[PDB]
């Protein structure tokens, strides 16, 4: 009557306390998962955006036309080294 | 007595406030984990394709093709300017002592 | 009475119904929190797989030697050219009029 | 009953540590979970950052217009050595 009093009161006590604990743990946690993936998101976001800085598509065609210029210039020294031996060719004749 | 059905009455009433709060929060907990994972996941997969289909390396194969042509050009006319310096020590050698 | 009994009786079983609900939901949360970090983690791994298989450097490093080959290729017929200048000069006093 | 009251006062004290002890199992895993894949991130992003080539590729074709000059150059010196050729031959007999 006075014990069963004592154990019941007893039971809320102990009941509230451990409800609370499990409680507070669980907002840590939840503070813990929303940062978490706040913080995994902005670096995902970051991966691309350094990727997308990282182009260098045009670098490329950049190259790609200073060869070909380069080759061009190589075309009109061939034909000058040809009228050149025809030149020497003609003195050499001549002489 | 009247008394313990009133603490039990109190102490059933709270314990399923507290079991259903509980309960709730650790579905919203679940759920913004499943949400977490789910979306971060989605992009880092569209990140992988993106990758993948980056195709830079045609580019430089074509390039290291122009190069090789170049190579072998510029080795021809190493061989025409030999010849032309033979020609001009020929014409030098047979001008000088010759005549 | 048995109404002290009955009231009881009833928030033991429910309790015990609850408590192996949310032990229930908090198993399953912890298996999915593993298989989610076990998912993020191999997909990140991919991810600096996918990049590591299109990083070029050595194709640029072959490219680069490909061009240091010219280059010298370049240096041997200015040598040549600034012999042949000297050999042409000295045809101006071997060359009769 | 004191017994039906006993009992669930000892049912629920173990159900409870049963709870807090998986919770703070799960806290521990999600610290853990975190701060391993946004290191894993963290790498990642470096790796991207060490492996920009535009200036490598700019550096390549900056030495093809190297080359294009120095061709040009020559050119423009055996164009020289031509006029050279031709003032001796036209010195000659046959010229």
């Amino acid at each position: 009557d006075e014990l069963i009093k004592q154990l019941v009161m007893e039971l809320a006590e102990n009941s509230m306390i451990e409800a609370e604990g499990l409680k507070g743990t669980l907002d840590e946690a939840t503070q813990k998962i929303e940062l978490g993936f706040e913080s995994l998101s902005s670096l995902q976001v970051e991966t691309i955006q350094a990727i997308q800085a990282t182009d260098y598509a045009d670098s490329i065609k950049t190259l790609g036309e200073n060869i070909k210029i380069l080759d061009r210039s190589m075309k009109s020294m061939m034909e000058t080294m040809r009228l050149m031996m025809e030149k020497i060719d003609l003195l050499y004749a001549s002489t």
